[PDB]
């Protein structure tokens, strides 16, 4: 029985995650073993993994899809941090509002909300 | 504010996930769309993502870390499926037993308990 699935992003300096996952996405550090750092949300979700031929609407497949509960807030934080947005925001036909942007490690992040 | 973190694996054919995520890990299709297919478990944890200089014990950083309740059963399933194990099983210093293997898409998967 699968309890959690966690993506691991390779970096010589895990502290580089703080600016995006910590500050913008509001995920405090949950575990810090030095060679690995985990950022986590106060919430609480089924273990899942997705397999995709495109990101939808003809986009590239994002490395991670991160669902947030106040999209307009996250959007404003991203803008205030001066981060370029690669796609969106746009409301998709399948009933999400989302944008793509790059994280500190060049991963393509899909930030979405119901 | 973050409700979920889900990795997406790029593939021309999502159906190829069933052999590993479905048949070995016991995560059935929760959603099929079918440009995208999500496999899911009935268990929950905090949404999280990790950032690592190495996989631990000098290993490569695994693409995914997947925590399972019944390590010995998964290990047996893996072997019976004829899948090569790249690392382990071994019990690590940070209180886990784990092994690494490749998924259908070439991703390095850390299965741990
Ligand atoms: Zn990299």
């Amino acid at each position: 029985a699968v309890r959690r699935v966690v993506a691991n992003i390779a970096t010589p300096e895990p502290a580089r995650a703080q600016a995006f996952y910590g500050d913008i996405l509001g995920m405090p550090v949950a575990m810090d073993h030095g060679w690995i750092v985990t950022h986590a949300s106060p919430l609480e979700a089924h273990a899942q993994v997705s397999f995709a031929r495109e990101g939808g609407s003809g986009t590239d497949v994002p490395d991670l899809s991160i669902e947030v509960d106040n999209f307009d807030e996250v959007h404003a934080r991203i803008l205030k941090a001066g981060l370029p947005i690669e796609y969106g925001p746009v409301t998709e036909a399948w009933g999400v509002q989302r944008l793509f942007l790059r994280d500190p490690f060049g991963k393509l992040i899909n930030i979405l909300s119901h």
